[PDB]
Formats: C-alpha cells, structure tokens, sequence
C-alpha cells in the first residue's frame, strides 16, 4: 500500500524493482545495492 520515507540518510533513496524488491539507490555514489543502509 501507500508507503513513505522511513528515515534514510542523505543520498540513499528507497525504491522497488519492477518485481517489487526492496532496494536503495544512491544519488551521490550513483550505485545500487540490496543491503540496507540503516541496518547494514
């Protein structure tokens, strides 16, 4: 359902692939990773 911004750091973004997988996108680093930034 409707989702917002939990609380990610600067640069780290929250998005989901066509399938709907939990992944983050970095604007500064310009990279993609599956591992969560907060948790690690």
């Amino acid at each position: 359902g409707s989702s917002g911004s939990s609380g990610l750091p600067e640069g780290w973004e929250m998005r989901f692939t066509v399938d709907g997988i939990p992944y983050f996108v970095d604007h500064n680093r310009r990279t993609t990773t599956y591992i969560d930034p907060r948790t690690g």
